[PDB]
């Protein structure tokens, strides 16, 4: 059933970048379920989990073509809970 | 604006017995911020704090005349965050 | 990959009382992964999530058959996530 | 240095009973670390950690000439992290 | 009535750049309570909420003529709730 | 007892650089428990507390000669919980 999320909104130069790939690969290293996406106002990510080390290192490690302008946070509701991270 | 709530639904004996005053001592006693209310389908309590504290001495001090036959949990989102403690 | 789990193990009168299908339902409710078994000294549960809530609900809504005479809870690592909770 | 504590306060039938061994028994089960003592207001326990558990052990293993008529908790500051539990 | 804060202390050129606003501007985006005050000894600030995004925020999103050389955080008990986020 | 822990593997230029002395000064400033070393594949860092803040120091005031390409983070089970933060 369902469970508190977040929802996280990043923007800047974030297409045609590697970054939905790049937030694939650092959510299967944090052991993190969710999905990605880039509907037109920049990625939106969801997360089951708590996203604080995903941020830190979402920054830190910005694949070198892209660049983060800004990152906002909302809570949502999970419908059902994921079981993987995919990109969608 | 938007934060991670949780509504609790408590279901038995549950009116005509003192119920609301005691969820609004017990937040108060607990510093916890939200409101209760009984829609017909028992005492619906909202709160913008981790339940547990509260979940257990809800149990543990139910009034004499009320008694506790199931107690649900679910997650929502405040759309404003609470102030105080209120009986609605 | 791995996460920090929760293991409680439950003894007391708890077997032939329903009390595996009591702890999956009670999962169920509360939205719980991980599993529950009788290995012989006791009841094991082991959860993805904070056993709290769980904890308080297992005490209070007790089969009428049966008795918890102790619980004690420690930590583990899952080495995969469960996405249901299961009888096993 | 400092870090954020929780004190309970336990009032009741709570001196000549055995609780502050059933408290200090409890912690260890737990591994929580603080200390319990009786001032003449019941007993208080301070806790390193989140009460949440030992709250609901607390109530439903009380020893038998014990009875707990109410719990409150506030926060409190610890000036240096307790390593044991102790009964001062 | 009381509950545990964090007290952020940061210093570096952190006055005549913005930051006070920048600090109120971030805690509005993240929905934090408390203040922000410049004491002599860079910018204190005090949150209700955990502070680790606001952290990784401040850090990388710091105003152009700002600069951050260190930031210490410690626990502290708020006397009553904040409701809002002001500059101080 | 046994306890939650977090083990971070910290990867780079991150020896002869200072690196071990930097994490006690964090972890001594930020009141955190565990311990760091060198063990051939970058620095190993465990800890008792949560590692949010301190994975936000470690990369923003990383020491000069250092670099920090990859932080990856895992859960294990401490046997006995750390009372110090000790270079090893
Ligand atoms: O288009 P992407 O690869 O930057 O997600
Ligand atoms: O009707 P109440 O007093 O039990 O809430
Ligand atoms: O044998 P059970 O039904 O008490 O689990
Ligand atoms: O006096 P005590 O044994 O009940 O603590
Ligand atoms: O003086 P401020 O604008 O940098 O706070
Ligand atoms: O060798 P270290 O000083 O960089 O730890």
């Amino acid at each position: 059933n369902t469970s508190c999320g977040v929802q996280l909104r990043i923007r800047g130069k974030v297409q045609g970048v590697g970054f939905r790939p790049f937030v694939w690969q650092l959510a299967q290293q944090l052991n993190l379920h969710g999905d990605v996406c880039n509907d037109g106002d920049g990625v939106e990510v969801r997360l089951r989990e708590d996203p604080e080390v995903f941020l830190v290192q979402l920054y830190q490690h910005c694949p070198p073509l892209a660049r983060i302008d800004s990152v906002e946070r909302e809570p949502f509701i999970w419908s059902a809970l994921p079981t993987e991270f995919t990109i969608r």
